[PDB]
């Protein structure tokens, strides 16, 4: 594997372990993957970070009542870039009633870029996924991880 | 103010008031600031960071439970290098015997590098240091900002 493929492959591994983390533990979470569109705009409005990703590192952030749970994560390659970042809200009328302000963030990012988003659900626990417009719910460990492999 | 000083006031501003909602709230904390004595084996056994300093990311790193929180936080060049570091514990018999593992630890560097620890005592919400092998307690905020500007 090239060393670009390995330190993906960590990404995706801490990414991962920190959301089944939260999950769990019905802590929320918003996690926006920068891709080829540019997310500066974004980054920008939060607390820089500029760090090396790590699982534990992602669940310090998200964890309630603290500085850096509100607002979404924004990652960039191998890093996380900032955190407490504002994402525009999706007006979409495929966005369940009773989903709250994270996941319409998350889908209304995902209009307006190529990133992937992934949510955790404070109410249930549930993982979904924002890309390209549509928010896909309920995800199992193994589909959020081959969403990620394949982006 | 040149670009260099200006940072350096960031930063310990970023400091103070990090431990200040520490004290506060009486969450243990262990912070060392690298200084000529390299401190790189001790970083290598904590948890990669790299990351931008905030008041917000260091309160975020020790809140109790949280993967982040168990060692040293060790600063290096302006950046948090490292979270969740080993340092070692001081066999001093003159340390307040009512002092735990943190305070222990923040000696214990203390006494083989020239760096200075900040320690916030979970007991009480105390604000000390520790340099050259001793440490300062019970410091009021004026007198840490005293400390890390003469640092
Ligand atoms: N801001 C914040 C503080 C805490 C805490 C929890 C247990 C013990 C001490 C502090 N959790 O969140
Ligand atoms: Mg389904």
């Amino acid at each position: 594997p090239t060393p670009v493929e390995e330190a993906q492959q960590k990404t995706i591994e801490a990414i991962t372990k920190a959301i089944n983390y939260m999950a769990k533990r019905r802590i929320g979470a918003l996690l926006t993957i920068e891709r080829d569109t540019g997310m500066g705009d974004y980054i920008e409005t939060g607390i820089p970070l500029n760090a090396k990703v790590s699982s534990e590192l992602l669940i310090n952030i998200f964890i309630p009542n603290t500085p850096l749970h509100d607002g979404a994560v924004i990652m960039k390659n191998n890093e996380i870039a900032a955190a407490a970042c504002y994402l525009p809200l999706s007006e979409s009328p495929f966005i369940s009633k009773e989903l709250g302000t994270r996941h319409r963030a998350a889908v209304g990012i995902s209009e307006v870029t190529d990133s992937l988003t992934i949510i955790v659900s404070e109410e249930t626990g549930g993982v979904s996924v924002a890309k390209n417009g549509d928010l896909h719910r309920e995800l199992t460990e193994e589909a959020l991880k081959e969403m990620l492999e394949a982006e």
